[PDB]
């Protein structure tokens, strides 16, 4: 199918270059990285500071490249605790220019760290509109 082939083309041309999280209130950097966590088929890992769990809101910046044009680039992210979905987040970037590099700022808005750590999976789905480009997993440790 044409839609399957396009999804792979977009996947093929897609790269996450760097990313970070800040406390929304203070603007202070909780975490940053250049590990491409979008990469499917691999269980990624990330160590975040436990104080992030007390933030009312977190500001995330992503920087990505795409060789392919996308009309409605967006993400669905699901927070699993021991295999149980606890929340779902939706973010929309919109139109992506072919061969562009883009910064995307999104705002994200309770068990203790010690219970959560190692038991939280973030499952991220990359879409162009209804077309599923990629599915990726990150296990979180809180330190
Ligand atoms: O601090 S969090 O653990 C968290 C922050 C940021 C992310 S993320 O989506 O921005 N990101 C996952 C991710 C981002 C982009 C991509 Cl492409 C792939 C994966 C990770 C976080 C650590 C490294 C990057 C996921 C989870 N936490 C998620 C959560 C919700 C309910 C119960 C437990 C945990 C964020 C909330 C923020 C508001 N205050 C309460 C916690």
């Amino acid at each position: 199918s044409a839609k399957d082939e396009r999804a792979r083309e977009i996947l093929r041309g897609f790269k996450l270059n760097w990313m970070n999280l800040r406390d929304a209130e203070t603007g202070k950097i909780l975490w940053q990285g250049t590990e491409d966590l979008s990469v499917p088929g691999v269980e990624h890992e990330a160590r975040v500071p436990k104080k992030i769990l007390k933030c009312k809101a977190v500001s995330r910046e992503l920087n990505f490249s795409s060789t392919e044009q996308m009309e409605k680039f967006r993400l669905e992210q699901k927070v699993y605790f021991k295999g149980q979905c606890l929340e779902e987040w939706f973010f929309e970037f919109g139109f992506v220019i072919p061969n562009s590099t883009n910064t995307w700022q999104s705002l994200i808005e309770m068990m203790p760290a010690s219970v959560l750590t190692g038991n939280v999976i973030i499952e991220t789905k990359f879409f162009d509109d209804d077309l599923l480009v990629s599915t990726s997993r990150v296990r979180l440790f809180y330190v």
